[PDB]
């Protein structure tokens, strides 16, 4: 599948795509305001995100640090990034269909459209300004909105048991965001799109 990766940000970003033990394609890269990427994801890909990494330094070897959804230090990410990071999450020609979702589970950074580029499904997006209206326990100093798992690292948070409910923190974010994850155990707003479907991931879609 093809997704094309478009940072409209006013700031450049380092998009990243990972399945969480492997890149996809490259992995990472610079994107400046208005640059377009596009990558290769092998078809079956389960478990793909995508997300936007905010103030990166990377030396010439692809080595540095980014203040949000850092991926140990690599340009070309092979593991999923450090949060606070909204994330476009996908997985791929699973019994003929594609599944796509935005999930806040991991905090925001960057607002984000996810959207097919072929038909027969509708995209989903969190473009609010989460940062913004941030609650002040959940803020990241480095930039963004961390989830309260991250912040707090409770059995209710992060939904350990298998058994837990919305927060004040989890409907901070499904009121903002509702088409996107906000808790682990949230009402699904997965998309099922066809399989072999297209997409392009706008950062900053407004």
């Amino acid at each position: 599948a093809t997704f094309e990766i478009v940072n409209r940000c006013s700031y450049t970003v380092w998009a990243a795509a990972s399945k969480g033990d492997a890149a996809l394609d490259a992995g990472g890269r610079q994107l400046n305001s208005g640059e377009s990427w596009t990558i290769n994801v092998e078809p079956g890909t389960k478990g793909g995100k995508i997300w936007a990494r905010t103030d990166c330094y990377f030396d010439d070897s692809g080595s540095g640090i980014c203040k949000t959804g850092d991926c140990g230090g690599l340009l070309r990410c092979k593991r999923f990034g450090r949060p606070p990071t909204t994330l476009a999450e996908f997985s791929l020609n699973q019994y003929g269909k594609d599944y796509i979702d935005i999930s806040n589970i991991k905090g925001f950074n960057v607002p984000m459209d996810f959207s097919p580029t072929t038909r027969g499904c509708r995209g989903v997006r969190c473009a609010a300004d989460i940062v913004g209206q941030c609650p002040a326990k959940l803020k990241a100093p480095g930039g963004g909105c961390n989830d309260a798992c991250t912040v707090f690292q409770t059995s209710e948070y992060c939904c350990t048991t298998g058994k837990c409910g919305p927060t004040e923190y989890s409907r901070f974010f499904k009121r903002l965001c509702p088409d996107a994850f906000s808790y682990v155990l949230d009402k699904p707003t997965t998309v099922t799109c066809p399989g072999s479907s297209n997409y392009r991931v706008t950062f900053c879609p407004t």
